[PDB]
């Protein structure tokens, strides 16, 4: 049976994926860059704060603009996040939290987001979490399995032996190659038809889980 799942937070957790799309978006726009659209934001989800700016600017700026750029967009991000709370919290995940504890399933944050442990915190979900996997210790992020790598590390967990559960193309492909078993949330249409899909969070119950184990 595995024996961890390993959670992205943005878009698998709670909506923030939305508000990283928003923020992006607006920085994009304030420098004359429009095409931050919802399909070009399927590159941006899972991917580290400097490289999504980075991808965004490939549509050139000093080093010093480019901190300024990456600073102003996660002020702007950091300001819509101050009311997130528990309320937020996607179907399912709760309870998929509690399922997972009660049968003694190691539960492990992989977010690329400094901002992760606050957003835990917001929501009341830091209890749950065995580990969280600073972003800033791994080497190389999503699409880099590192950070997945070290998440299953930080509770004692092979990957082979975890589930990974993302919303993102980076991340999946993350996933794949740390040897976890994928299961992404969202469109088959961004995210593949290899690996398993489901069209929301609803579907993250320990029984699917699972399922998907044994098949
Ligand atoms: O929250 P940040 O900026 O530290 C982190 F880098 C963000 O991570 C998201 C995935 O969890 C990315 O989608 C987002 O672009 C990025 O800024
Ligand atoms: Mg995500």
């Amino acid at each position: 049976m595995f024996k961890a799942v390993l959670f992205d937070l943005d878009g698998v957790i709670t909506d923030t994926a939305e508000y990283h799309f928003r923020a992006w978006k607006a920085l994009a726009e304030e420098i004359g860059i429009n095409g931050v659209d919802r399909q070009f934001n399927e590159q941006l989800k899972g991917v580290s704060r400097e490289d999504s700016l980075q991808k965004i600017l490939d549509l050139k700026v000093s080093a010093e603009e480019f901190k300024e750029l990456a600073k102003r967009k996660n002020d702007n991000y950091v300001k819509m996040i101050q009311d997130v709370s528990p309320a937020d919290v996607y179907p399912g995940i709760l309870q998929l939290l509690k399922d997972l504890r009660s049968n003694k399933i190691k539960i492990a944050l992989a977010s690329a987001s400094k901002n992760g442990p606050f957003l835990l915190e917001r929501m009341n979900l830091t209890g749950y979490f065995d580990a969280i996997a600073d972003p800033a210790e791994v080497a190389a992020s999503k699409p880099a399995p590192d950070i997945f790598i070290a998440a299953a590390h930080a509770v004692g967990v092979a990957p082979s032996e975890s589930i990974g559960l993302e919303d993102s193309q980076a991340g999946i492909q993350a996933i794949k190659d740390s040897g976890a078993l994928p299961i992404g949330v969202g469109r088959p249409e961004d995210l593949g038809d290899d690996i398993v899909i489901v069209p929301d969070t609803s579907h993250y119950t320990l029984e699917f889980l699972k399922e998907v184990w044994l098949q």
